[PDB]
């Protein structure tokens, strides 16, 4: 019948989120700043579980150490009074002019020290309020031509980084964790790190890789064409899918951060499956922005529209899931043989099997119908709940 | 002066490359097959160095014991006749409609059982004929449709099947390596493992990481519009770079498999930069289809392209790594400092060193161009020769 | 409850579409070939309107007239038996190795005078079986390299061939007309008449433009990452839209042909919305290939999926538009605005009107939110059939 | 030996580009902005024949009648001592935040009477300055979902916008005609008139379609993955390339902008060959951001490398075209036959040819190589310089 959300179900919103002002490459905002108190409730009303936060959204950057207090104190109260959560949290490293060229791989070394120092402050304030994922995503690392960036460098300059902080966590005796949020390219021509693979791959080099996990989001992997369930399929595969993004794209071009639902719907579809049978327990974190061309209803209306169709979807999947026949076409296309070892026999025995290739009837297996088709069209009908 | 190519050079051509008839979906063959003796003959007066090969391109689909061994003796006498060598092989399990839902990954068990059959003995005539590197592109490895494939099982099978394979080395004693291609698409509307990323991340789920490596080519990552040479750091960042495919590709569309040197010609400039200041040994393998418009004289024109143009780019990088004017321009840019550590003096220090952020003058930073623009057109100039 | 197609729904598919063998750049054929005489009872029996072909997929190549005619008689005998229909017809200048530079604008003057005659034999067989439109898809039409085609002369040569053919046309008296359907690429590096816009704008420089539309294909459009239904709207909106191709596509990438309501749904949604809308007549054409994974099982009910979904979306944007919640909240964001004139009252009108610049308030104009994300919500829950 | 850029040269660049204070997305300016009148002179100093701007570039938005007077007339003092020119202008109707849904095709109406007087009183400011072409980049016409814009009225509000203008031209006497600058998105999900094609077919339902040119863009173009020369054929062979954007593009992402030469080399080089052996007349404009990891010195260094790369192009393309050896490879792979009518002997004529069809040998002809491969290796040696 209906699809409301409930703190139980987990979702999450950064506050640079409902407050994007609309500024884009050729464009002026087209609305006021949100106080991030005032975001907390109206959040809390449309029944979210938490938010998150970069530094600099919750502390105006310069701010002394008093006007910093007085900016959480007042941040503090308000989750006190809603119940919210802060599950994760995040550095700015990409705004302020200084990281133009990066902050944990700049090349001048002084702002690399920086962009430490900046990040370790904030994983202090982060503990404080209970945070249990930081984030880190490199918006600034890259290159816009192939001379500026010696990426193998680059990449001793990442690791380095990463590791000092993963150093500084164990030292405070921390627990939490870290998750780099890959992303292909913009604002930069091309970012280290490209997709989640390249992230995965790089977090086996550093000195304490159980610390690092991933941040996939939606959007990203699909700006360079990529399956996103895939990835996701493989992050869970690997341990390391920490925390999630959530929102929508239009294909290969800039950076849309539609509300979750919109964009590539069939693939939202296969992400909620996934998450939900795997059994996935982070947060349901919206990484959107509400398009310009809305007014503050418009953006709470958007808002809302993330948790809806989250919903919306876990109950096709449910029930595609569930449903005998789609159970029984499973089997007729042999899934359930993709799970069975191919060879838990050894390897001796898989040569000494002339069933597996002297006595190989190709041509027999080969006329074998997959049977996909029919399956993929019994999960086009129960996504559109036209199932008779 | 001029750019001949001398087998010193390491060049190495696929047989089904300068041999590829010209069948694509539209279309049927526009050349009749080459003999693979052939094809090493040929490419031997061209100046290459060595040919690679897929089972099947060599020794006929089914054939029987008796013509496998007349075949292979053939193919010898072409190689000692030559001096031709063959550094990679590899198998083909994507022709055959049996593997239509993949190899080690088909649903079907007994299919998979018959794909690891069907390579162990191709691994065999390769160590024979002292092949080096044996390469495994999982062409059929993917899906078209969501609830075809659990990505999570099916990677659970590539995984046994590469510790199969890698059981098997070790047990024969074999002095050879495996090379794992990534692909986003095509011919499956997503392939697992789709880029290098990927490939880097589940070689380090192994049980004999040291065994595995990554052989990218240049369109494949081009495919999911990412950045080649910046791939190709980060696979030799992590010590991956086993083998390499090099070829043409015009952006984010099919797979063309243009002589190198065509499609992104400032790509193929970095590339030979990055691969040769590295101190890559391994072979300049190419994975090229001479287009269909063309008959015989146009295949050898195009595979003589693919060897110049390395060469041509060869000399360029050459000539701007050692510009005293791009020397100065890359201390400008600060490259010199993007390779010192930041932090050497370990955490305790960075965090009370006042200079890296109480008293870090952030202006002052912001302030500093980069300088990278002068770099890029410096790097034009060397590219064109035109550097008065 | 249900969706069953019948003849009145116009849905067509072409003999090439479930009879694709299945093979592709990467392998052989999955499927045994189809007699056309099969394929029209099978589809008559799912409910199909009739069928579409290229010259040679009914009389193979090279037959003699005596072939030819017996090919013909047996085709009209299905025909007759079923009540099924033939509203479109093409020509196959793409396959035959002849045709490996193009067909209209191949460099060799004698391949194009070849290419005329063969297209001019297939339409008068055509307008003998009733077609009432000619499709023409100048898939080799283009190049690998800049050098190989002038442009100017091509496009000179491809208004020749057109022309030629419309005198053909008026002169036989013959009640046809001819759509040219765009493609970006594949199989040639870049295809000629790239996009929808590219056909409309060449068609108004032929002799007679009132002969010639465009048939637009939604993959092709999605390979160029444009929006189907806007380069449809257009091409209504010129008067234009002849006949349609409907099929799936998952970005960009090669032309997947998959089935209708795969690939992009919301943009399958938004187009039939418009189909529906704007009154179009002409037939429901799928251009599909059943995916090689299936057996003949299979690919009847990938072709029974194509009409299910044109059903499924056809039911759903009926109900968003009969909607009153929806029709309010079309006011609301201005679509009834958007519908009337600017200046009906004339330009001098305009110049004098104060409230136009001078006392335009633009800070009270720029505040209104457009209510996007309302109304976009509203579309999803009814296409997910969510609408409480 | 050098390539110095002069007036004659016809190089023009908008004051937004040396001007672009690094504003993105992500980030905030790194560069203070620029004075139009410092512009004009360093632009000068560097060999550029002019400069184009948008109304609010020159007159601050808002400014009085007094304030614009004297804006004016600073300007065309600069221009006064400099004799740089003013051959194009333009209207900014994107970044104010009243334009967010468009300025021709907004849904209010109030908004596009607005937008329609704003560019009137810049038409008259532009002609006053001497400026022959009037460009119109409707960034914000498009939209973000389906529901939110019906295309269709909204092509009609678009036409009735340029008729309006066409007549306020028509009326006053000027000689400025318009081009339309397509773009395919950014900063809207999808853009009306994405391509050159569909804005040239847009053109011919225009009341006045003598009046209307296209103004395409390198890098927008490529934004769609289309080939830019190829597009650029098509607007010469209209006859409707009124002005020309140049800058550089990596692939399809968002919108870079990067100086010109930059990008896609291959597509430059085939660009200048193009434009120059057309004989376009008109300026080659520069439409370009200089990366924002810049500092003012590296601005001017980036707007001189887009001269510079132009006049190393054409270089090399005259090169290319003026070599015998390259004039035989033309002949060879029948470029020379392509400019031949392919049946000047007439319809009838074509019919009665045995040699077309009848007796026509395909095998003979099929068998034919194209020698494009041999062609395009030689153009690669020319661009790089590389002809022994
Ligand atoms: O496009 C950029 C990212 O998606 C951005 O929102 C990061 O997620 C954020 O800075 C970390 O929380
Ligand atoms: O597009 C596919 C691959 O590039 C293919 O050529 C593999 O490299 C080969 O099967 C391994 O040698
Ligand atoms: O990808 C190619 C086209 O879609 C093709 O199927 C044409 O439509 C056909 O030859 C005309 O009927
Ligand atoms: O990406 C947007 C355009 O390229 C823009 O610069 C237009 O050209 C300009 O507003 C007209 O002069
Ligand atoms: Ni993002
Ligand atoms: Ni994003
Ligand atoms: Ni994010
Ligand atoms: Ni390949
Ligand atoms: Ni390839
Ligand atoms: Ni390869
Ligand atoms: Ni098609
Ligand atoms: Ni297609
Ligand atoms: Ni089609
Ligand atoms: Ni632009
Ligand atoms: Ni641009
Ligand atoms: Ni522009």
């Amino acid at each position: 019948m209906n699809y409301q959300p409930t703190p139980e179900d987990r979702f999450t919103f950064g506050l640079w989120t409902v407050g994007w002002q609309g500024r884009d490459p050729f464009g002026d905002a087209t609305r006021r700043a949100l106080d991030p108190v005032e975001s907390v409730r109206r959040l809390a009303e449309l029944g979210a579980h938490g938010v998150t936060f970069h530094d600099d959204d919750l502390i105006p950057f310069g701010s002394s150490d008093s006007e910093r207090e007085e900016h959480v104190k007042r941040f503090r109260q308000a989750l006190d009074d809603t119940g919210m959560k802060v599950p994760m949290a995040t550095t700015n490293l990409f705004t302020h002019p200084v990281f133009k060229d990066g902050g944990f791989t700049a090349n001048d070394r002084d702002v690399r020290r920086y962009a430490l120092r900046k990040t370790i402050r904030n994983i202090d304030l982060a503990v404080e309020l209970g945070a249990e994922t930081y984030v880190a995503w490199g918006g600034r690392e890259g290159a816009e031509s192939g001379g500026a960036k010696d990426v193998r460098d680059a990449l001793d300059r990442m690791k380095e980084a990463f590791d000092l902080l993963g150093e500084y966590v164990t030292s405070q005796g921390y627990d939490i964790r870290f998750a780099i949020e890959p992303k292909p390219n913009e604002p930069r021509g091309d970012i280290l790190l490209p997709t989640v693979g390249h992230a995965l791959a790089f977090i086996e080099r550093l000195e304490r890789p159980e610390l690092y996990g991933v941040n996939p989001e939606v959007g990203h992997e699909q700006m360079a064409g990529l399956n996103f369930p895939h990835g996701i399929a493989q992050a869970l595969w690997a341990g390391k899918l920490f925390h999630i993004d959530l929102n929508g794209q239009n294909g290969i071009k800039y950076d849309q951060d539609l509300r979750f639902g919109a964009g590539d719907l069939r693939a939202a579809f296969w992400l909620v499956d996934l998450l939900e049978s795997a059994g996935y327990s982070g947060p349901r974190h919206f990484d959107f922005k509400p398009p310009r061309t809305e007014d503050f209803d418009g953006v709470w209306a958007s808002a809302a529209g993330c948790m809806r169709n989250y919903l919306i979807l876990k109950e096709r999947a449910a029930a595609f899931r569930a449903d005998p026949e789609v159970q029984e076409a499973l089997r007729a296309s042999r899934l359930d043989e993709l799970a069975r070892p191919t060879a838990a026999d050894g390897l001796q025995a898989l040569l000494d099997d002339r069933s597996a290739f002297e006595e190989f009837d190709v041509d027999a297996a080969a006329a074998r119908g997959m049977a996909f088709e029919r399956l993929d069209q019994l999960a086009m009908d129960h996504l559109l709940g036209a199932r008779g």
